[PDB]
């Protein structure tokens, strides 16, 4: 059981570099519309103020260089959408998935494609923390990377990145251009709110080691939903719903485990820690599956 | 850190599925061979020792189906080179990527591309043991799925699946079918030898610490390359070679600290135990990490 991305190669497809000026980062091509940050079109006397609007009625279509691969498109149009600019081109991508674009829950989890001068450099899973970021690993130029799930062909565009907090983890938008969090595109240091542990999904993770032969942590105890609750809330863990209880329930059905023994499992783990042992590789408790991931992987 | 795959789309482009009677493995479709793990040709009771050239004999081009999608591809010709069979087909691959077949070391890592009946269905990084297994997530219908690297777009294919112990680690071939190990293609309980530390990569990590500012486990001593190893054995780790020295050359030239420098630095490490310190937030030492992967992150 690992962490394991969608393959990336219909969204690698999609992967163009746009520049303004100065400023040089990754767009997405879908049709004939190329997706990308607005602060293209900021330089670094932009940064601190960016007036969006008025700066974008200031620029011509022929400010916008995008590349895919070698070949140039030709910006025939833009218009802006939230902290997103939606560059219209004068040459559909003729590699267009199926595609939507969702904005997703926290707690939920996508594959960032993390791309480079408009060139995909790796794939890795996140999850949208309960604080609306992620822990992602972005450079410079990484701006416009795009995260996504993949269900049947169809690629569910949910993330593209942003910004990097002063603590090292990673803040975007859905592609409406919406940032998830209380985040500002804004060159400025911005903390956000305190980050909790998501709980069904660290229940997920200990039904995963069970699958896998690993019942150690395992005990004889029950607990009801209401006592799991005000431990987990003491850990700074996230409630843990009926939804998320019926969600586990394919799980428990097939290791047999109830939902609530398992919870009684994770109590005693939090109050007891893991005393230096390991679930599935790991010293900490993961809480990057979701029940779905878990199931995906494991059958 | 994260543990992150190469973008996996000229790879994917390459699978193919490969079915001898109701047996379906993944292949892979290069230029006009598709290659693929030879016991696709085994039927359910020749599977304990498999006479593999006898099995090939009694099959024909026309035995094989292979698939891209549901478009098959007809087979003009096969051959077996250790534990791959070469399916030569009539249709060159119009996505076959700059590649190369490239044979690997301990510690050394690639991605995996798993697939099912020939579609992909996830992409992970993965480290070669010192015991020549992989930590892999693997199922039935796996085997045929590849592991690679990209440089430059150019694949360099390192492996091929075929076999999950009974430990639920996973054992595999080169792309010339040679296994990584001690295995063999039969459908037989067998055992890895002892695992061990991969030194090189632990090592790697140190620098990736050194260079993000965390450096309290940096000392004032050195050691030779050998009696590094001496010690480093008694502790379950592998021992450094010529090579591992020099890949770690360039962050030691990045930090300034010679890698004998940091040889010391970790002896005192596995001699001392950490003393509730942590080194990249973590208590526990990361061996998965390769020189070229600290590199791509930092
Ligand atoms: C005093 O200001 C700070 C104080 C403390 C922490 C801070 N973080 C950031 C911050 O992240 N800024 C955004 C840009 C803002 C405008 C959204 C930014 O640089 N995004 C990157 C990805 C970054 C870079 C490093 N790895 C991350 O993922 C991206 O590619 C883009 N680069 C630029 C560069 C110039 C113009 C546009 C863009 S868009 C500012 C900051
Ligand atoms: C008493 O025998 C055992 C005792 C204790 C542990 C054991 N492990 C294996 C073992 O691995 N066998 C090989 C096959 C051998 C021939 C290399 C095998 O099933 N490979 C799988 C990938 C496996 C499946 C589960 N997840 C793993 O990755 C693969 O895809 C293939 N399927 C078939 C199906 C039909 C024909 C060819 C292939 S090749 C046997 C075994």
């Amino acid at each position: 059981f690992r962490k394991m991305a969608f393959p990336s190669g219909k969204v690698e497809s999609c992967m163009v570099q746009v520049t303004c000026g100065t400023t040089t980062l990754n767009g997405l091509w879908l049709d004939d519309v190329v997706y990308c940050p607005r602060h293209v079109i900021c330089t670094s006397e932009d940064m601190l103020n960016p007036n969006y609007e008025d700066l974008l009625i200031r620029k011509s279509n022929h400010n916008f260089l995008v590349q895919a691969g070698n070949v140039q498109l030709r910006v025939i149009g833009h218009s802006m959408q939230n902290c997103v600019l939606k560059l219209k081109v004068d040459t559909a991508n003729p590699k267009t998935p199926k595609y939507k674009f969702v904005r997703i829950q926290p707690g939920q989890t996508f594959s960032v494609l993390a791309c480079y001068n408009g060139s995909p450099s790796g794939v890795y899973q996140c999850a949208m923390r309960p604080n609306f970021t992620i822990k992602g690993s972005f450079l410079n130029g990484s701006c416009g990377s795009v995260g996504f799930n993949i269900d049947y062909d169809c690629v569910s565009f949910c993330y593209m990145h942003h910004m990097e907090l002063p603590t090292g983890v990673h803040a975007g938008t859905d592609l409406e251009g919406n940032f998830y969090g209380p985040f500002v595109d804004r060159q400025t240091a911005q903390a956000a709110g305190t980050d909790t542990t998501i709980t069904v999904n660290v229940l997920a993770w200990l039904y995963a080691a069970v699958i896998n032969g690993d019942r150690w942590f395992l005990n004889r105890f029950t607990t009801t939903l209401n006592d799991f609750n005000l431990v987990a809330m003491k850990y700074n863990y996230e409630p843990l719903t009926q939804d998320h209880v019926d969600i586990l329930g394919p799980l428990s059905a097939q290791t047999g485990i109830a939902v609530l023994d398992m919870c009684a499992s994770l109590k005693e783990l939090l109050q007891n820690g893991m005393n230096g042992r390991t679930i599935l590789g790991s010293a900490l408790l993961e809480d990057e599956f979701t029940p779905f991931d878990v199931v995906r992987q494991c059958s």
